[PDB]
């Protein structure tokens, strides 16, 4: 709970609960506040196992789940039921980091008594945005992307009211997932904080750069970085993230000049989970959803066109040095 | 992974899933196999945590559940329904060391077809008890208490088919709970692994001495062990059981007699977590249980007189020398 | 090993071998090259334990050493022997932060064949520095200050030919010293050289902020800083450094004057060894020298004047705040 | 220091210093004791980098040294010169377990004034032998071998005197070798300890049997054990060892025999180093020794027909089971 103690602080929370993944926060939050009959609000823009979590095991358990677009204005105040229970999402979210306004879906959430508003804060971390402020009730991370300060190391994060907290611990951890973090991972955690504001600031700054260069390459069809002044809710991202984090994805012309790409970084390392100091380069279609049928992936919002790179702490140079080359070679 | 080759290996299985504790392993196996609507069969001798999950957990999400002694005969076949689908519990059970025949209980489970029977072996653990090789479906683990060579690691353990362990995995660990375990806790646990037959061999060998000398000794009251003859599961052990154990559990006349010998414990140290290489000792009743309601507890059979001595191992006439000391306090 | 390839082309070194600390690394250097009957010299402003290993231990072994001030043009050359095997220094320098040029020190030492001139580059590190670009044989690194992201790490690193390091590893750490890295520690490292771009680049940059605040402040009297114009080696540091490290020492007005500075300071912390991402601070004849005589102290370059900086990459208003508060008091 | 007080303790010793590995410890008690002039005697039967250490490091700094059979009476003192300053060895020694009186090694030293015994009780550790009881001066560890606890862990220890251990650590660790041990390996060490006793004599109980089947084997040609009572000095280690340790070494017909064997073990593993609870296996001539000459291989006292065993931890059938099928095969 020294780690707790710091984490809490970081994010402007009475607690935290550490657990043993990014799943694992989620699944202490969400499996300890619902019941059968209750009712679930998701954002559609979700991390892979979020999806399955909610569309498969939480329904299995009699919960109902409705997956929209939580950018559309009034789009939660619309699905609100009865039995509403949670609203539920990422933002920056999934492939495209599409950006939800978070105030505003609060305010959406605060026309019903009792609905637990959850954001899972790992791409902008603690350091740029603090959704508790904005009237979140909990805030969930994967240390992985930036407070573990190192990697090999996977835990999760909580952050919440200490009274919430209490029951994710006592029930969420100890009673349904079992997710208790080692106390080796925890101490790896806590030497990381020392230097996470700097980590999360040269990331982001290093982003804004090679998503400036990426948004004049001639074999980069489209950007996706809430940092550019043409990325919808550009905006919103500019009000509630103190900086645009270090998530970058793009398209190029099809499925074998992102295999082209991607054989060809060498600085750039290719990886199927993304985040950390290393910076590291996917491209998801083949790489971590290559058993969803092409028309699943798309219908969600995933082509064969898109990489995503998650920026990390290396001299940008390199990084812009490394991905320019690549990306040449396929013009 | 190599930890899981080599506990399937131990556990004559097919496939291993480590997870990050063992209530990570007992919740990524029922979770994954159950829905609203089911029936699930728990012996009435749990862990205290294993109760809750079953308790108050699965049936706030429409699962049906029923806790039965299962050391009747015909009580396991006698509970079956069109919807049950597990029958789960632990031997030797755990405050005062029940005995359940795993052969049996498989046999009754199978008056119907389709019904996952789940153990938990951590007590007896690979070395004493194979129940996959008895028929169960599923074998759970923590490793904390024998597999890890130490006091300082959790960490669970799932054995069974290939089939089986891919959903547990896929579903239980990646979805359900996020309990992944830490690849140190991993690395640990394997090495482990090369004392284990040691330390699971010389702890149940002190063990049967320190019961017998317990059985002998005035102040101590009804003593609890598979190995005595006096034991009514001893018959059922002694097939399904290599040695009987490092459990032992004791009565003394009343609490405060039991806190006088506890207090006079040297070389036997107090801990509210029980397992390692080295002999602790506890009171539940006011160290582990104070919370709950002396009826409720009372009820689930923990009483004030019991003690629970966890065998280390040490030089088995220190450990004798020590409580004989303090019991004789008692007299 | 992978972290001996990561800071081989760091410092655009053959090869690498990783050592247990920076005294490990510069006695497996060492220890080598020499045997009774040989000669080194030495600069005379050196690391404690460095001055130690030269000046009692060499020597007691046959090796004749002069220690001489390398910054005087032409001393080197002077020196040389018939028996000369070793030319080492650090830059910048120990308490005052002396420059050494390297190109013209290795020109020196050229004037008589088979010296192998030896650096350590630890302050400046292979961000700021590349000696093997200027003629330099051997670069010895503690990894502890700048290669490693935190203060928890004792490590160092020797760079050079493949087959000088041949030996290094095979006698000078295999049969001489035995000063074997840990693999942890050897792993941490190598995830710190990820981020070590970042942190030795924006200490340098706080750093020369900090140093002209000092320069201007009435409480703080000679500053030293590679930096400044005022600092005699700022011309060759300029030529060989990209920038001009984190490490600032200054005079203020006597011992008692520097405790109660010392006493004031908050943000940076004082410590007794120096370096990591965090701003810490230190009077030596006090704090770490106390136990040498005060005259000698002196005659090696350390007054009780003397206060020694390492700069860390904390917002760098931060730091002057905390500086500014504690030297105002001593006005 | 946890470690080092807890190690002291084990060896009955006044103080510890733990470095960073067993040559670390042996290099760091050497150079502080000896100067140019210095004369040392050692056993014939040594560990490949303590022999390098002394014929070639030793030797290029002035120091004397004499290699002799110190299991011959009155060879010590036979040798003894009036600037002796070290007697080394090792018991059981080198590939062939040769055992050396340590009593009568001590008493001939002490013939003269002022000479440190120095005993490197790596292979009985301090649960069999205890040489500072018997007058050694210093004792030496590599914690690889038991003390550790697991492996991938490397580390030594120095037990001595307070005043002896005073220069160990402020000139052999900190000026001389800069043999730090981690605090990551240290904490691993200290955990190590508290199965160490168990650990030991387990591994102890299982090489004398393995021993004994080994001395019936038709393929094998000579055994050496401490504990067989056919090996040369069995009396000796039966007054100075509680168990005869875990070391094995065995002759086959040939090198093919040898390959053979090796080729056919699974569950004994092949390794470069042996020790620890892992049952591991070699053939020196071939993985150790293989750039060395037959004759110099030879001349030592290492043939092609060697091979070397560490009995670990394991049900002792498995490893029974593992050489016997093996073994079989080479008939």
């Amino acid at each position: 709970s020294a780690l707790e103690g710091k984490i809490a602080k970081l994010e402007h929370a009475e607690a935290c609960a550490a657990t043993a993944s990014g799943m694992g926060a989620i699944a202490a939050s969400v499996w300890t506040f619902l019941k059968a009959g209750d009712h679930l609000i998701s954002d559609d823009c979700l991390y892979g196992c979020t999806h399955a979590l909610f569309e498969h095991q939480l329904r299995k358990f009699g919960v109902e789940v409705d997956f929209i677009d939580m950018a559309v204005p009034g789009n939660i105040e619309k699905h609100l039921k009865p039995n509403t229970r949670i609203v539920y999402f990422e933002t920056p979210a999934n492939p495209t980091l599409k950006v939800i306004d978070i105030e505003d879906a609060v305010k959406q959430a605060r026309k019903q008594k009792d609905i637990l508003v959850i954001v899972d804060n790992t791409f902008a971390s603690p350091i740029l945005t603090n959704p508790l402020d904005l009237g979140v009730d909990i805030v969930v991370h994967s240390a992985t992307k930036y407070i573990n300060g190192h990697t090999d190391v996977v835990a999760g994060l909580v952050c919440s009211r200490a009274d919430i907290i209490a029951k994710v611990k006592s029930q969420g951890i100890k009673d349904i997932t079992g997710a208790i973090i080692s106390p080796h991972d925890a101490w790896l955690i806590t030497r990381g904080t020392l230097t996470l504001d700097m980590r999360v600031k040269r990331a982001a700054e290093n982003a804004q750069k090679v998503a400036e260069f990426l948004h004049e390459h001639k074999a980069v069809k489209k950007v996706y970085y809430p940092g550019l002044p043409d990325h919808p809710g550009h905006e919103i991202a500019k009000k509630q993230m103190k900086m645009f984090g270090s998530m970058i994805a793009f398209d190029v012309d099809g499925l074998e000049k992102a295999k082209k790409v991607l054989d060809n970084c060498h600085v750039v390392s290719l990886a199927v989970s993304l985040g950390g100091p290393e910076s590291l380069i996917q491209h998801p279609a083949s790489m971590t959803h290559a058993g969803v049928p092409k028309e699943e992936r798309e219908a969600a919002g995933l082509t064969d066109n898109l990489i995503r790179l998650s920026v990390g702490c290396e001299n940008v140079q390199d990084i812009i040095d490394d991905l320019k080359q690549a990306l040449d070679l396929v013009l």
